[PDB]
């Protein structure tokens, strides 16, 4: 998958 | 999947 | 799936 | 699915 | 499905 | 389905 | 279905 | 609000 | 709000 | 908010 | 917020 | 926030 | 935030 | 933040 | 997968 | 932050 | 995988 | 930070 967390 | 969390 | 959380 | 939460 | 919550 | 909640 | 709640 | 869609 | 979609 | 999508 | 997508 | 995607 | 993607 | 991706 | 955490 | 990717 | 943590 | 990639 593709994940960005901020 | 594709996930962005802010 | 595709998910954006803010 | 497609989900946006704000 | 498609969901937007605000 | 399609859902928008505000 | 299609649902909008405000 | 409170919403359930099925 | 509170939302469940299925 | 609180959101569950399925 | 709190979000679960499936 | 708290997010789980599956 | 807290994020789990699968 | 805390992130787990699988 | 692809993951960015900030 | 804390990150695990698999 | 590809991972960037900041 | 703390990172594990597999």
């Amino acid at each position: 998958g593709q994940t960005v967390t901020k």
